[PDB]
């Protein structure tokens, strides 16, 4: 051929993950090679005893996640499954999913034992666990691309979950009947959306979404309108905005984490007597490499961060409103 335009050539990886205490027990993930150069991919569970899961699977790792009384663990990979851990013993591996299984989440226990997975494949599934056996339940596949997180609602709003595509779509819907029939679906993003996170219960409905337009915007369910409709869209990354994390304190002052392949966490805050959002950068100097995860403590305000730095970094608001290190997991 006759190419006179630039061609370039272009390739993923590992990150480190961590959770805050679910039925006491916290959750770390922090890669690592040995001598021989292979890859030594840990998950340790600590709790006020820890337990190390090793190697869960032999491709790359993109979430880990116990349930909400620490009794079970689910991780999910590249190699397209699910697994399920009894916390040590694997229980069951979950396939269905055709492509990279991104992020899962576990529904409010009061819906049973549930289990919802988002992979490159397009679809979200949900799984369930009866009688000590785990069943695909029901399938949401309307996105024609990429979903790169799933979230499970406030359950006083029902079994609902929230998800982001690649299609720069964001889907909202109600699981019922053995199946995910009447959902929402908005444009969020131009380009993807990378995330979605609920706010904690107000009675408005709101969550935040981040994407490939370097926005952040906030949507609120408008009871006129029955539907999501965008309230705020934030200005502030350089590029792609790559996590969203709302603290679940709910006393009047809102916060918001997000995290950036800017190399950057921008801290979006509200007063409660205002209607007014104000933003921070959580560092003075960029992180190393990408952030990709951010997830708040359930009390204190404190951040996780991860990234491609390699670390989980903690930070947490000094008396003068401004964001100091708290050290790091390992
Ligand atoms: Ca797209
Ligand atoms: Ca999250
Ligand atoms: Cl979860
Ligand atoms: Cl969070």
């Amino acid at each position: 051929s006759h190419m006179t335009a630039p061609v370039v050539r272009n390739p993923r990886t590992q990150f480190p993950i961590f959770h805050w205490c679910r039925g006491g027990k916290a959750l770390s993930m922090l890669p690592k090679f040995d001598t021989y150069g292979q890859s030594k991919v840990e998950i340790n569970i600590v709790g006020s005893g820890s337990v190390t899961i090793g190697n869960a699977h032999d491709d790359l790792i993109h979430d880990a996640v116990l349930d909400y009384y620490g009794r079970r663990l689910a991780t999910c990979s590249s190699d397209k499954t699910i697994k399920i851990f009894e916390i040590q013993r694997l229980v069951e591996t979950l396939i269905g999913h055709e492509g990279p299984v991104w992020q899962v989440a576990w529904a409010h226990p009061k819906f049973g034992v549930i289990l919802a997975s988002c992979s490159y494949d397009g679809k979200v599934l949900i799984w369930k666990e009866d009688n000590g056996v785990w069943n695909k339940v029901a399938e949401h596949s309307v996105h024609q691309a990429s979903v790169n997180s799933v979230s499970w609602a406030p359950h006083e709003y029902g079994p609902v979950l929230l998800c982001a595509s690649s299609d720069g779509k964001i889907s909202i819907v109600e699981f019922k009947d053995g199946g995910a029939l009447e959902p929402i679906v908005i444009q969020g993003h131009a380009i993807g959306v990378n995330a979605a996170s609920w706010a904690p219960i107000s009675n408005t409905r709101r969550f935040v979404s981040g994407g490939c337009d370097n926005l952040v915007k906030i949507w609120r369910y408008d009871d006129a309108a029955k539907t999501f409709i965008e309230e705020e869209a934030f200005q502030g990354h350089s590029d792609w905005v790559r996590d969203v994390a709302w603290s679940p304190s709910r006393l009047s002052k809102s916060y918001i984490a997000t995290a950036s392949q800017d190399r950057t966490v921008l801290i979006w805050t509200k007063d409660g007597k205002s209607n007014k959002w104000e933003k921070q950068p959580l560092t003075k100097e960029k992180f190393p490499d990408v952030c990709w995860r951010a997830s708040w403590s359930l009390s204190g305000n404190v951040l996780a961060i991860s990234g491609g730095d390699n670390k989980v970094t903690l930070w947490k608001e000094n008396i003068q409103g401004k964001w100091e290190s708290a050290g790091e997991v390992d």
